[PDB]
């Protein structure tokens, strides 16, 4: 079974929001499914805003489905690389709330 | 055993390719990683245009990597769902030249 997942979400094209909006997105994407933003800053470990524009989290399945139909959601997909060595999806990492360089 | 990929694809959007050319475009850049569009048709198990953007595939992991320097390709996936039973990417299936309903 699949624990962690791969959000895709798709912004608009012009004018673009800003890497902090789209955090933000996010942030308040996970927050909606998971019940708070304090949950959603200490559950998220990994996003982007340039190689793609979405975030890696922890749910079951179940909880999984709640983030189709969302505003702005494009794509569920389950994380094959969380735990792959010296693979990713080119992104950027995430700890409690503080983006790592 | 074997090895089967997602692969995930990216089209532009303004104009955006039709249906008929995003799946060629699918099977030209497999047949181009294995050097024929025969082995191609005859590999591809599964695809979407809609639910997502990319198509099923099994090579061998070395080859695998030519997929990375063609144009389109994001991701180069370990498919998830081909041997789970009720669980797939909502994609459609692909076979021997079928387009499969
Ligand atoms: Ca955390
Ligand atoms: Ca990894
Ligand atoms: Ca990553
Ligand atoms: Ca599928």
């Amino acid at each position: 079974d699949y624990n962690h997942w791969l959000i895709v979400m798709e912004f608009p094209k012009d004018p673009a929001p800003s890497r902090d909006q789209m955090i933000d997105t996010y942030l308040n994407t996970l927050a909606t499914v998971l019940g708070s933003m304090e949950e959603a800053k200490k559950n998220m470990y990994a996003f982007s805003t340039t190689t793609y524009t979405g975030f890696q989290c922890t749910i079951d399945e179940e909880t999984s489905e709640k983030f189709k139909g969302l505003p702005g959601v494009l794509w569920v997909l389950p994380d094959s690389y969380i735990d792959v060595k010296n693979k990713d999806y080119g992104g950027d990492k995430y700890i409690n709330g503080e983006i790592i360089p």
